[PDB]
């Protein structure tokens, strides 16, 4: 059965310390830079509304079949009907499925027993489980979930300070120094429910990105520090699918779904985090990383850069 990866680390700033989110990220990185990934948890008084425009929420999730890969059928092409969501009436399914699932209170099933499933199930041929995903919605469709001083929505006078905040997703930095800036972003929201997944990646120009939990059971990552990085890809090239090994990085990050402890017996360091409600995840430069959800939740994420 999965053995679950180290525990990254994870930072619990001061309100000094919580000042500046870059000078904060600089101060942390000589160790969050050895394990790719790093949680972050605010003071316990720092607890930002929800913004988002709700009654209007609206998306079509996108359709997972855990085992994918591993089964590379007669009508194939056509395996899910359609459908759309609320928040509502997504976070109504996604409960339904995890405690039909699991047979208990989906707060009842512990975060081990999710994660040695959803690997189970990855790796399974004999039982198809079908998920979905409310992923890569941009927050300009119905605001971000941080309030923004943009005049779309009310703001409280006690969540002013949330609209103005460093840590505020809306309000980090995002611009690259370049000498074609001279010559010539917004945070994307992920619905989730249980299983539902991103495989391994890094970002674009091997950016940063930061990683904000509204609300919901946890989103369960792994990452892999920058120094692995080769080490990483020699691994995908040895045991991708042939058929996808010729492809470009941008196409096969598309379906470049992992094991853990694949990556880490051919000698790949991988750590892993529950980020909870409430808290921070930072993805350092050129840091694989890949995750699941363990069920209904609210995350937003960008990248950024220092
Ligand atoms: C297009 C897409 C579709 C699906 Cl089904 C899932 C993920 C995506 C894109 O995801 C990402 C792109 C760049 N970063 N990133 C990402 C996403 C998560 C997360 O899901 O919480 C965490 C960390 N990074
Ligand atoms: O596109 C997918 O389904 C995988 C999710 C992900 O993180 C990626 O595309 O790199
Ligand atoms: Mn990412």
């Amino acid at each position: 059965e999965f053995v679950p990866p180290p525990e990254c680390p994870v930072f619990e700033p001061s309100w000094e310390e919580f000042t500046d989110p870059l000078s904060f990220i600089g101060r942390i990185r000589p160790l969050a830079e050895k394990t790719g990934i790093c949680k972050i948890r605010p003071p316990k008084d720092w607890q930002p509304p929800f913004a988002c425009e709700v009654k209007s929420f609206r998306f079509t999730p996108r359709v997972q079949r855990l085992n994918e890969l591993e089964a590379m059928r007669e009508a194939f092409g056509f395996e899910q009907a359609v459908r759309e969501y609320t928040l509502q009436s997504f976070g109504e399914m996604a409960d339904n499925f995890k405690s039909d699932y699991f047979n208990m209170p989906v707060h009842m099933v512990p975060t081990e027993l999710v994660e040695k499933e959803f690997w189970r199930l990855v790796s399974s041929i004999e039982e198809d489980v079908i998920v979905e995903y409310g992923a890569d919605i941009s927050s300009k469709d119905f605001g971000s979930g941080f309030p923004v001083k943009d005049g779309r929505r009310k703001i409280l006078p006690e969540e002013e300070e949330y609209a103005l905040s460093g840590w505020n997703l809306n309000n980090m930095p995002v611009l690259e120094q370049s000498v074609l800036a001279h010559i010539n972003k917004v945070p994307w929201l992920y619905v989730g429910m249980c299983f539902s997944s991103f495989c391994w990646h890094i970002e674009d120009h091997w950016s940063y990105s930061i990683n904000y939990l509204h609300w919901g059971e946890p989103k369960t990552w792994y990452g892999v520090p920058s120094h692995a990085a080769e080490q990483l890809e020699e691994v995908m090239r040895e045991l991708a699918p042939e058929l996808f090994e010729s492809q470009p990085d941008l196409l096969h990050q598309l379906v470049t779904i992992m094991n853990p402890n694949v990556l880490m017996e051919h000698g790949v360091p991988v750590y892993r985090t529950n980020q909870c409600a409430g808290e921070f995840v930072v993805t350092f430069p050129r840091a694989y990383h890949s995750g699941f959800n363990q069920g209904y939740n609210f995350a937003e994420a960008v990248n950024f850069c220092t």
